[PDB]
C-alpha cells in the first residue's frame, strides 16, 4: 500500500501545497 | 479592530504550548532529521540562486553570503520566538526585485551612489518595520480572508514570469563578457565564450529536465520504496550535484573559467552594521525611503499571511492556534534587524511552508502533524552553516542555477487554476471533451464557457499590465500596489459584471476538483457538446 508521502503527493498541489477536494 | 487585541490573543494562545512545542520535537529522536534535511534543501537552493541574482544586479554589493545569512538568522529567531513554527522564512524573489529597483535608483543619484545603497536600504527597512508594526497593532490581519484566489494565482504567475525571464537573461549572459572581470583572460576569447555559452545551455537544460522528471518518482514502478522516496525528496540537490560533476569532466583540457561558476565571494578570504553610514544619508532621501517601504510592507503583509495560511490548512488537523498578528509584529522586528545588519529581509515563503507541514505529517489509518520548533531551528542553522561552506558551493556552475530558475517557473504551474484557464482558453472548441476526460476543475462543468473566457481575459490583461510595469525604470517599484488593488476590485467591481455563483466557482477558497467523465457523459455537457469525430489517421 502507498505510504503517507505518496498519498499526500497526490492530494496536494505542487505549486502552492493546496489540498485537492474531489 | 481593537489595538493590540489580536497580538494579545495570539501570545496568550502560543504561550500555553511553548514547552510542549520543544519537548515534542525532542521526543521525536533522530527521525526529526529527515524532514529537517528535506526542508533545508528546499530552502537553501533558491536562496543561493537569489544571491547570485543580486550579485549580478547590485554590482557585487549583495551576494549569496547575505541572502543565506538573512535566511538563517531570521529562521532561527522565528523558530525560537515565532508564533507559528511551521512557517518557513527566507529571502524571496519579490524582495530581490524591489532591491534591484532600489539599487538602480541609488546608483543614478550623485548624493547616494553605490557607497550609500545599503544605508538607504537600512532606512527603507526602518520604514517597513514601522509600517508592519502599525498593521499588526491595528489588526489588519483580521481581513486576510479577502486575499482570494484571483490575487494569489496572479501573483504566482507574475513571479513565474520573472523566474523564466531571469533564467533567459542568465543564459544569454553566459555568451558575453561579465561586467567586472579581467577582459584579457583566455576565458573571454570569442571561441571560449561561445563554448561556455553552449556548455551552459547543455547544463541548464539537463538540470531542468532531470529535476522535473525526478518529482514524480514516488509513482514509479521501479526500485524500492525508500529509493523512490529519496529521489522524490532530494532530486533537485542530487541533480545539482550530478550536473556539477558533469561540468567538471572537461576541466583538464579547458581554461580555468570554463564553465563559469558562482560569482559570490568566499567570506573566509581576507579580501572579504551599516548604522554609521546611515547617519550620512541626506534627510530628503531618508524621508523618500518611505515610498519603496510602503510597497515592501504591502508585499510582506500579503506573502507572510498567505504562506502561514497555506501552512495551516484545516486538512492538517492542527491542534495549536494561529498567530497571524504576532507573527506580523515579529516580521516587522526582523525587517528592522535585517536592514540594520545590511542584508535583505526574509519573509514566509511558498511552497516551502506547506511542504514543511506535509513533511511533518503521518496518516493514522486521518492526517496528524508533528508540530514542534526543532525542525525549523535545525534547518535554519544548516542554512547558516552553508555560509561556512561557501568554497564548496562556489563549485556550482551558474548555468545550473539558471536552469533552477526555469525549474521554479515551471513548478509554479501545476496547481494554478489561472494557468489551467489560460490553457483552456487556447483549447480548440471541438476538443474540450478532452479536457472533460481527465481530472479538471469543477467550474469547467458548473460555469458557462463564455463567462470563463471573460474572467480569464480580464485576469490575463491585468497580469500582462503588471509584468510590463515591472519593466518601467522607476515606476516599476509600484507593482505590489497593482497586486493590492485586486482585493477591492474583486470585492466591488467584479460582482457588477459577473453573477454570484459564477464568481464563487471561479474564485473558490478551496481547490475543487472533479473526476474524469466517460465520453458518453462528456458529450452531453454544454462545454463538450461540439465533439468532432476523429479522423482515419487519428484511429
Amino acid at each position: 500500500y502507498p505510504g503517507d508521502l505518496e498519498i499526500l503527493d497526490e492530494v496536494m498541489t505542487r505549486s502552492r501545497g493546496e489540498f485537492r477536494h474531489t
